[PDB]
């Protein structure tokens, strides 16, 4: 016998905190965004707990895996899980179970642990709902405009490759780490829930100008860190832009390309 769990991850302005919410209520968010893609491992934690229940404080060593999962488009993910279970000494228990956050949405801190016992009040549909908390972070972004610098127009499909002072270079992956395909223009990681890693030149993303000569990312984890964009594909006709130091300060400033001069 089981009851099913309803899990909803709502994304909050990061200076707005949620009250405790019973588990027979549905709640809409208030309209919160509901997050996307983020990972959660309930662990059976029965056995932890009822070794001691007045001393249990979220422990979840040497505890089994209950389920997996992660949250949909309405930031919600369901798992039926039994109420009852065992626990050290092969005793029957009401079960315990702890949600294990294992990969925030991008922009997020991961959420606080909790556990329940089972069974739980339940809404009206006959399920449990909870709704773990977290912490919206600060990211930064930069823009880049891609020009001609005897025209002061703009330069579409001019290449980029970006390193840190460490001499790595920006590859943008999915939130499982996998390779992504990435095309022209400002690239919102955010949105996308994209993973910022730092490789070798020869596998790192190449971020293009697009039409308006647009380009960049948003997701940066601070506006300390200097970064150098490197021109890697210079459009026919031009020499390569100078390498252009920034940091990731909200900002968008332009990088010329001057036409590559013929001679007689
Ligand atoms: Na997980
Ligand atoms: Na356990
Ligand atoms: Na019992
Ligand atoms: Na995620
Ligand atoms: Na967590
Ligand atoms: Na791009």
């Amino acid at each position: 016998t089981t009851q099913n769990v309803v899990l909803t991850k709502y994304g909050f302005d990061k200076d707005v905190t949620a009250i405790d919410r019973a588990t027979d209520q549905i709640w809409t968010g208030d309209g919160a965004k509901p997050l996307q893609g983020v990972d959660f491992t309930i662990y059976n934690v029965t056995a932890n707990y009822w070794a001691s229940p007045k001393d249990y404080k979220g422990s979840f060593d040497s505890a089994p895996v209950a389920a997996t999962g992660t949250t949909n488009d309405k930031g919600q993910l369901t798992q039926a899980l039994p109420i009852q279970s065992k626990d050290a000494s092969g005793k029957t228990r009401a079960a315990v179970y702890l949600f294990h956050a294992t990969n925030p949405r991008a922009g997020y801190n991961t959420s606080a642990d909790f556990w329940l016992t089972l069974p739980a009040k339940a809404a009206a549909d006959g399920n449990v709902y909870v709704y773990p908390k977290n912490v919206q972070k600060t990211t930064y972004e930069r823009t880049f405009v891609k020009k001609d610098a005897e025209t002061k127009e703009v330069l579409e499909g001019a290449g980029f490759k970006i390193s840190n002072s460490d001499g790595k270079f920006l590859k943008l992956t999915d939130k499982d780490g996998q390779s992504v395909s990435i095309g022209e223009g400002f690239i919102d990681v955010l949105a996308n829930n994209y993973r910022l890693t730092w490789v070798a030149e020869s596998d790192a993303t190449v971020f293009t100008s697009d039409k308006s000569g647009k380009f960049g990312l948003n997701g940066f984890a601070d506006n300390t860190t200097t970064y150098t964009a490197v021109e890697t594909n210079v459009p026919d006709g031009y020499d390569a832009a100078a390498n252009t130091d920034f940091k990731a300060d909200n900002s968008s400033s332009d990088i010329l390309d001057a036409p590559s001069g013929i001679l007689p």
